[PDB]
């Protein structure tokens, strides 16, 4: 059913280790093996487990001092939290060997708050070399606060507080069933009373498990606070991976807005009130979510200097666009090179690499933190460990508020104004001479929703005696967004045999209006949709490629449960370990129409140029010293997008059963 | 009435077919000469008819992919028709000779879009040095859409329809009368529902035709869009010169405003809402001109991102003036010197000038295009080639806007910020050794209002037949303000004998109050009438000097029709030739009162030094190494003007006849 890989017995038992620290993630088992090698492990005397000394020395300083508590919120978004969580990764990065590394996580996963070890603990999995190739399960269940709706939280906390159901018929009407002596809730997308407008047609993406996950991932794969040093070549690139990442997803979810009846994506203003609202249904242990009302005033007295930050931080980008010839943090950088693309997304994110430091300082100001505290619209921090959390505090959560992508929509905006500076591509720079795209066809292209499983039980609480045996067994199931795999047929004449790189792109055919777009004004609304290498033959050859193999989309997440049960075969599942990072196959596709929506496919080949090996960051960065998003990496001449070898093809996204989510969530 | 010149027979054939591409420029005559040279021209196998050939390949590329069609508005503040514009202008610019230019010039008239074709071929008369001397028709006749108001034009077309008047006695009623075989279209300037508050007070001034010429001259003398090293050594003052125009336009303005009862012209904010609407009598056939209320919220989601600009385009400013010294687009700028006067005009226009290139570049962003297009109020465009117009869109109608000098005003006011940063003028350097002036007496100065007509026939549409015949005869006639000649003596008492500079201005003797306005506060209100210089006899001698002779204003241009019969006889009207870029002299006074209202007269007397000897772009560029506005380009200190070669004198300026131009075209 789903790709696996042979593993054999040594990675067996690590990867068991690696997941038994995400087990009833809530409570301390008194009896696990991580306890017992916890209480063991003696952290005064091991400086000797640690690369580093004043990693090692660091942590001390801070442990002896205190972290932030069991049970509170954490989020990177915040000073002192951060500097823990980056503590933390430092000695988790800079353990000798796996072993180190086993017993300095059972130490944090026993003594410090569950939010800061799961965030630092995921991070250094995956950046440490040794353990590269291991899988992590999905957040969504090691997270499952973050991905449930309130509604259906609740009604798993009261069959375990009842032990039971008092009678399924009951419960079967709330929708709540037993399958194999598990819980299954079926759960609803939230209505209008979370989403108090139009926002509320595309709940259905917006809340999605793998869209939300997608996103956690991509920040644990590079965060903002780390530099990219660890990537070599790549380092280079970052801000251009930084736009790429923002435009693609902003390119996707235009698209997914269009088949709704719904339009561009709003502008705003810091001194003006933003229109569409948002009320999380999500609580921590002290506060409900905050919530931001329609028509919500960005300039009130509480955030007068955090927009006074913001204000100067978007115009000082102006500045240097109106001088050409810019310079921060040490270097003169010139518009039309690359250089620039790097230090461009570098400015807009803050990161590491702006400042060409190892971490991120505790007095460098990120106008992202600061703009996701003014829009997110919870009041001020009580002290520095206890915050009022909102959707824009977590990157679990963040792409269900609208204010995520009108943020973002915003920086991609800025840095397209700089797009302005770059040369466009000239006829010869895009002609592949001797070879021409003679025609495309495509299967039918079809979305519908089915149900989906996964494993909250890491939100409900279970007794001393229950720990003994590692329970779950509560499972939310969803309808889900997906599509019918389909073949992409590509007819080539060439005059010569060569090796040719060959992109697909999907992007709107029309606007809101029923208007065909331009190149022009649309190359920004293009997602690119797969990559690849084919070798071409002399005179007329064919070429199919089916969605399945696309570079860039990746299959479901398995549950813990069905990990170990591979596990158990010597077998791991392909796409959780070689591609995580990368968004879920079921949305590769915005909802069709039962009439059929139209959009665009681009097919691009062009000559493949042979570019030796790394080993970078993200399935985003492929063999190829091409801009990413080529050639949709920079404003267009479309005269020039005419070429034998590119091809623009209409298609028509269909849609079958049920338009709406709920109407699978209906008892009888 | 009008000065002639003296013109030979070379002049009058080249003459005779510059001014027949301005003929029923809205449709195209099969049979005319111009029509069939046109389609004899193959641009494609003439590279050599050009010195540039990149500018000859640059239009081809261009015109492969395609113009503006015809018939759409063309404004050159729009990107796509901007460079469309300046390609075809590099073209008739670059033409080898005055054949080729022809050639080329009617090549554009029948393939091109009207409004496109004009704009360019202006300019390319004016700007090459074989076509230097030669005349052009006055913007009203070339444009004359851009000069009536809509109930004019209609009762024009509603005339044309019927082929004449039905009945003589009905059309009279309507101000409709038949004159020599020629329908005379009696005009009024419109009333409080095209400016529905007191700016209707000045609408004589600010409809007036000639006022809105002059500023369509001065853009076409030197476009921001072009380098001015044609100029030579003007081009170290071209920001000296944007200043001067725009201070001595608003002090001009600002006269009438005081004798109508007016006060100081408006400040405003891009943040709140600006009082003074406008509403146009002008459509484009597709779209009628945006109209703008009162009290309209410039800040609205809409301008969000235009405002932004605008706001630090300001700010910058500000940080410049803060910083007295800095390196700005190249170069390092010190505010005390006037390389700096220099900068700052170039810096307020973003011209070419600024970025030391030969064209501005399509990613470089102008204030006054954004600050026109936010205060303009229309929708934004359609597509690339279709905008909705509002009067900020041409240099044609801009004059007929509130908006307009309270934009100019603004960015004059900043000028005088960084101009706090000059020196002040000392006694010595004021000072004539030897030479005082004992008295000046004027004649009356006396307004009233006159009849003036041109030919309107450019808006009406001519059928086969009629257009073989080149047809015309559509004329509108106006009440227009208007001056008596009167004399200026000057008794100068001096001791040696010397060439001197007389210099004239105008200033007003009180503010809105009643209370004399004192020269601190002043200086930027006075408007240069006159500029000669004087061979100085020892002793006691009179300067006589009369207002048709005062260098900065000129004659009435006269219509093509008449134009045609002096070229007839060997001549030419020298204001249209010598010196179209002037203010017209009906215009020279603001309208007085029957009573007689207080204003003054500062003469000014110094040493001539006899210098440059150029090939000026204006006329307000005259031979003298002095500032333009001399010694009023700068701050004073009061008590330095009091030198014996300076007089200040009161003059009362009258009115006679009819005070309301309406009651000029009242029926029986
Ligand atoms: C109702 O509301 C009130 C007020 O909000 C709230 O009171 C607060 O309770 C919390 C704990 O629940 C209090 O915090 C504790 O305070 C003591 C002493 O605090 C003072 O002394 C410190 C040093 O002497 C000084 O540095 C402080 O600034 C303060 O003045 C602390 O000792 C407590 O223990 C720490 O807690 C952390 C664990 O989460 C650790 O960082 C820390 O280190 C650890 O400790 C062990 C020893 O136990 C050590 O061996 C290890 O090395 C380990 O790292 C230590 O355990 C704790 O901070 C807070 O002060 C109260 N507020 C006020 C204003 O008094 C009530 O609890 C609320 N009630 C209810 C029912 O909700
Ligand atoms: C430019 O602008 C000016 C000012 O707005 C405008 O002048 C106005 O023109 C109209 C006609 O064109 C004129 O009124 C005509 O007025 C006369 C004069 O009437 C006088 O005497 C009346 C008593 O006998 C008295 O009641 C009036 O108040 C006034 O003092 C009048 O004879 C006409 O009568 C009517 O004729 C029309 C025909 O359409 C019939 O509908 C109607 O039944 C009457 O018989 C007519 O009203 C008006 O007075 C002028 N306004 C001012 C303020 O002076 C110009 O016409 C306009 N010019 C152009 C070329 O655009």
């Amino acid at each position: 059913e789903f790709k696996t890989t042979p593993v054999d017995a040594a990675f067996v038992e690590k990867q068991k280790k690696i997941l038994s620290l995400f087990y009833n993630v809530n409570e301390i088992s008194y009896e696990a093996e991580y306890y017992k090698v916890a209480q063991d492990f003696n952290i005064e005397a091991s400086k000797d487990c640690y690369t580093n000394m004043k990693a090692y020395e660091n942590f001390m300083m801070m442990y002896k001092v205190g972290f932030l508590p069991k049970n509170l919120e954490f989020s990177i978004f915040y000073e002192k939290m951060r500097e823990e969580a980056i503590a933390l990764f430092k000695l988790f990065y800079y353990a000798k060997d796996f072993e180190c590394f086993y017993k300095t996580a059972c130490y944090a996963r026993v003594y410090m708050n569950q939010g800061m070890f799961l965030y630092a603990y995921y991070i250094a999995i995956i950046q440490r070399s040794d353990t590269a190739s291991f899988v992590l399960p999905a957040p969504y269940e090691a997270y499952p606060q973050y991905f449930v709706n309130m509604e259906v939280k609740n009604k798993m906390d009261y069959v375990k507080m009842m032990d039971g159901c008092l009678d399924e018929k009951i419960c079967y009407n709330y929708g709540i069933i037993k399958e194999n002596e598990q819980f299954v809730m079926y759960a609803n997308y939230s209505n209008s009373l979370t989403y108090p407008n139009n926002e509320d047609r595309i709940a259905y993406l917006t809340e999605d498990v793998g869209l939300n996950a997608y996103y956690y991932y991509f920040h644990s794969h590079l965060p903002f606070w780390w530099n990219s040093g660890k990537y070599g070549a790549f380092k280079e690139r970052r801000g251009e991976i930084y736009f790429f990442f923002y435009q693609q997803l902003l390119a996707r979810y235009y698209m997914e807005r269009l088949t709704n009846g719904l339009g561009k994506i709003p502008e705003f203003s810091w001194y003006s009130p933003l229109r569409t609202g948002y009320l999380p249904p999500f609580n921590s242990f002290y506060y409900p979510f905050a919530q931001r009302s329609n028509d919500y005033e960005l300039h009130t007295e509480k955030n007068y200097e955090e927009i006074r930050f913001l204000d100067i931080y978007e115009k000082t980008f102006f500045q240097y666009l109106q001088q050409g010839h810019f310079k921060a943090f040490d270097k003169k950088i010139d518009l039309h090179s690359s250089k620039a693309v790097n230090f461009v997304g570098n400015y807009w994110q803050t990161n590491a690499d702006l400042f060409e430091e190892d971490f991120l300082q505790f007095y460098q100001r990120s106008y992202e933190v600061n703009a996701r505290r003014v829009l997110g619209a919870a009041p001020k921090p009580f002290n520095q460990y206890t915050f009022i959390p909102s959707a824009l505090d977590f990157y679990q959560t963040s792409a269900r508020d609208p204010a995520f992508y009108q943020l973002y929509k915003r920086i991609v905006q800025y840095i397209i104004e700089f797009k302005q500076y770059q040369v466009p591509y000239t006829q010869e720079a895009l002609h592949f001479v001797g070879l021409k795209i003679s025609d495309v066809k495509v299967d039918k292209m079809v979305t519908f929703f089915d149900h989906f499983d996964f494993d909250a039980f890491n939100t409900v609480y279970f007794s001393k005696e229950e720990l003994k045996s590692s329970p779950h067994g509560y499972k939310v199931r969803q309808p889900r967004l997906n599509h019918k795999p389909f073949t992409v047929t590509i007819d080539i004449k060439s005059d010569v045999a060569t090796n040719a790189v060959v992109k697909m792109f999907l992007g709107p055919k029309y606007d809101e209006n029923g208007f065909p777009f331009s190149l022009e004004d649309n190359w920004m609304n293009f997602y690119e949709l797969d990559w690849f290498v084919q070798k071409v033959n002399p005179g007329q050859s064919q070429i199919t490629r089916s969605s399945t193999d696309f570079a860039f989309f990746k299959e479901d997440s398995l549950p813990m449960a069905e990990i170990y049960k591979l596990l158990d075969q010597g077998k791991i599942p392909t796409d959780m370990f070689n591609s995580s990072d990368t968004m879920p196959s079921r949305l590769m596709l915005p909802k069709g129409t039962y009439d059929g929506f139209p959009f665009q496919l681009f097919v691009f080949v062009y000559p493949y140029e042979p570019t030796p090996k790394e080993s970078e960051p993200f399935k985003a960065v492929v063999p190829d010293n091409k801009p990413f998003g080529y050639p949709f990496d920079r404003p267009v001449l479309p005269q020039y997008f005419k070429q034998p070898n590119m091809f623009f093809k209409k298609v028509l996204v269909y849609h079958e059963g049920e338009l709406f989510p709920y109407l699978f969530n209906i008892p009888h």
